[PDB]
């Protein structure tokens, strides 16, 4: 029934040898305009902030300059037109928020190191997966028998997003379930609800919900299934890579990192992962090989989305009075900061890694956002090239030097009060938006399959009509609810709760919603 | 410069005024460093640009998935990035439109990164394709999926980067591994068969690559290549079309026409491909694929290089006849087969719009053909689109940025640009060994004919700062670090006029260093 609105016109951006006159150029710039600012106030499907018109008046200034970090953001450089004071100061910030050492310091191996991204959180997936399968294998670092010692397996569950699938082809790092087929095709520890059989899944299990399957579970992994895994090729002399999703793609929920890292530690150190010697090479001579001591163990987080409020969320439940709220959910630990005791090697910091995407929570105009690890685990990079001035210690040659300056000035804006009143307010309006779907529900009599794990910014329901979605630019995912069966496929939208999705914005879906012809039946 | 007290982020944040204050710092330090920049290849002016598309900024614009389909994310620019990528496509003699039905028909995407993006991507695309991974799907000899690359010393780390990334392996690392004792090359220094760490490059008067061209040596290629082909290996093949130091164009054509033949001999034109096994009984499914994968790194060079060709070929009618011939190098470069036949030679180009035309960050083009295409590493739901690119989420303002510039110029005008910077390089060098006689001091001026750069002595620090001069030290003999030099290059950009070089040329003969010269 209703309308999204013109798509733009292909003919209309034809570009010819002789070029555009001004007239048919501003033309075609207008009809982008009209067309990118009719889908940014209905966006309300996608974990993406729609909302920087602050912004847009304080850096429109910037775009006349080729601006570029090129190299590592802890030295200019030869290129002088770079903002990296900016991405340090912003680095600083975050590093800051999620419990890291700071100033970062080449000498210090707790420090933080990190550096902006200029693809979006796929880079930092990419460079966590990269930095993680080198350190584990035993490549030489920048800092001064058993056959498996040197063969990473990565874990991570079901809900995880599709750039880990990506890096691991990119990378050839091998999951658990590639490993389990290839040398323990027989031996799968866990068995498969759906069937009875020890078949090693594709992915960590993700908690069951009502159904008893993962499909309509809250999406966090499973961490009893995680400990099984993890435990099996580690007994085997596999050092380990963990993944925890930290605001997962389509439900938004976060994997309890505090709890596997719990439960993981014990493992790693019955298996010798805690402190390992690693050869790292070799010479010609009487001697031959260099050793160096390393942990056998990465844990990442992909904070793609989480990373940017959970801080916040965090801070107002250690002090609920101070900020006038209580969060409904507890959200875990997660950050570098998390540290636990051992038997008998000292408390150990659990995480190595986080990536975060600029472009969701805080919004930015293109991608971005942030990898960030120790100066402990950087590892030496692929070459030394005198041209650029600075090493080259990141995934990208070339970096996006204005996305410092977006989120200087985001971050520049807000104090902590005000960004713990930015997830207050979204935590909130969550919650009320799967109120109003039972509600109707009730009023209309239809289903609508309204589903929030608690503590998401996502609601996810039933999908309604094409036109809808389209208008409102709602992501979509089917199921299977007896999987392999796909006579019992469900369609599902959802709904991310940015700070630029406010009640009036919602109850404008909800009122089409409420007439969609798919959702009437 | 920027005092990093004036950036620190407070719990409590910063005020209107400490807020403009430090905006008004970083602007007046990238203005003024954007003004004498003349060391990279990065074109500095784009005032047109900035006036035509701030009004973009309040958008969070996302080209999520592949570009020719739109996806759930509305607010993307896929129209625009197709007109980018079709005027591109012509450029570079592909088959337009796309088209999955159309296995000769070109297939691209814009990139997040720069062109370390468009090279990454080109090698994981050829490691696939090479080593028989499944391709997209549409509407004997141990060493036949172990894919050996090869390239010059002149090329880009991006390289050495996406090699480490990929697990890809140089013929210098197989050389030492398998191969150790059966170099097929003489070390010109020290007269020994030693696996050399990237094809060499030609020597200059030297008799040693250093004060070469940065062209990569066709013969040593050729003698590699076939080296390798024979054992069984499949090939890829990088060739630099504006190299990042020299600004030097490998040439593509003479590469082509050397190689084919080797290709021929050694069944890499049409191989049968094991790419797995039948579900039920476990015997090798096939396809056929070429053996081979030459990639254009044109990260510079793709977007100037078509328009000196233009003028190349009609002289008169564009009023200009270019001094050096520029390689044919793109998807149009056809090569008659010992039969008779033709053969397309060029798999995959990387171009960055951040070079030649000029934008606020990285940006530029991976183009290949559908016929190469590698299915995606997984199919999910959520984005509407496949996940085809090396990125997730897509950077959807950099299209507009391309779309506004390609408008801006006719062709003419593109062949005026190239016409000027080649001009003003050979300026520049006249000027750099006038200079050597006025003042009697050595510059050691070097510019490769055709290329927008001119090398020269490093001068002193305070001017290597003000105008962003990058800087290369060169062994002149390998292995022996009493023969260093230090250079400097210059960029000679659309954005650098005879006045900039003027002013350059005028601190130049006053700097200390170039005056203290022994
Ligand atoms: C279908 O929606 C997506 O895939 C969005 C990107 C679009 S919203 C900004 N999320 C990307 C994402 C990513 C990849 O981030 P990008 O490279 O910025 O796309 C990594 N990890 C998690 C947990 C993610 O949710
Ligand atoms: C010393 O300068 C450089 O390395 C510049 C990037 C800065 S100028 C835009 N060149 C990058 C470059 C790259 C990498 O491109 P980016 O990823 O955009 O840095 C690939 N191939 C060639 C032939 C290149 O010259």
């Amino acid at each position: 029934a209703v309308d999204p609105g013109p798509e733009l016109d292909g003919g209309d951006f034809a570009l010819p040898e002789g070029g555009l006159d001004d007239d048919r150029r501003l033309r075609a710039l207008d009809a982008v305009d009209e067309y990118l600012t009719r889908k940014r106030k209905h966006l309300v499907g996608y974990q993406a902030t729609q909302d920087m018109q602050g912004t847009a008046l304080d850096l429109a200034r910037f775009m006349p300059n080729n601006i570029n970090n090129l190299g590592d953001p802890f030295q200019s450089g030869g290129y002088k037109p770079n903002t990296k004071v900016v991405e340090r100061a912003v680095l600083d910030y975050y590093a800051k928020l999620w419990h890291a050492e700071r100033p970062h310091d080449p000498a210090d191996p707790e420090s933080y190191w990190g550096y902006m991204l200029s693809m979006g959180s796929t880079e930092g997936n990419m460079y966590a997966l990269w930095n993680a399968r080198d350190y584990l294998s035993g490549k030489a670092l920048i800092q001064p028998r058993n056959p498996n010692a040197h063969h990473p397996v990565a874990f991570y569950s079901e809900d995880t997003h599709y750039s880990f699938a990506k890096a691991v082809a990119v990378l050839g790092v091998e999951t658990f379930h590639a490993v389990g087929l290839e040398k323990y095709a027989d031996e799968c520890p866990l068995v498969d609800p759906v069937t009875g059989l020890r078949t090693w899944p594709t992915e960590v299990p993700s908690r069951p919900g009502p159904s008893g399957l993962s499909w309509d579970g809250p999406g966090e992994i499973d961490v009893d299934a995680l400990a099984v895994l993890v435990e099996f090729f580690a007994a085997k002399g596999h050092p380990v890579f963990v993944n925890l999703n930290l605001g997962s793609t389509f439900k938004g929920a976060h994997d309890d990192v505090r709890a596997v890292c719990e439960r993981l530690l014990p493992i790693f150190e019955r298996h010798g992962l805690v402190q390992r010697e690693v050869v790292y090479g070799s010479c010609p001579q009487t001697g031959r090989p260099l050793v160096d001591v390393r942990r056998g163990f990465w844990i990442h987080v992909d904070g793609a989305l989480g990373a940017g409020y959970a801080p916040f969320l965090r801070l107002a439940a250690e002090d609920p009075e101070g900020y006038g709220w209580t969060p409904e959910a507890e959200l875990p630990e997660f950050d570098f900061g998390l540290r636990l005791p051992t038997a008998g090697h000292g408390e150990v910091d659990m995480v190595s890694s986080i990536a975060m995407s600029g472009h969701k929570w805080a919004g930015a105009p293109w991608p971005c956002g942030i990898y960030m690890t120790k100066v402990k685990y950087q590892i030496s990079p692929p070459s030394q090239p005198d041209y650029i001035g600075a090493p080259d210690t990141t995934f990208a040659g070339s970096r996006n030097g204005f996305s410092p300056l977006i989120l200087w000035d985001h971050l520049s804006r807000y104090s902590y009060r005000d960004q713990v009143e930015r997830i207050r307010e979204a935590q909130e309006l969550a919650a009320y938006l799967e109120r109003r779907l039972t509600a109707m529900e009730r009023e209309l009599g239809v289903e609508l399959w309204p589903a929030r794990t608690p503590g998401a910014v996502t609601v996810r329901f039933r999908k309604p009509s094409a036109e809808l979605v389209a208008k409102w630019s709602l992501s979509s995912q089917d199921v299977l609810m007896v999987p392999g069966d796909e006579t019992t496929r469900r369609s599902y939208v959802h709904v991310f709760v940015m700070p630029s999705v406010d009640r009036a914005k919602l109850d404008a879906l909800l009122a089409e919603l409420a007439e969609d012809p798919v959702i009437l039946g």
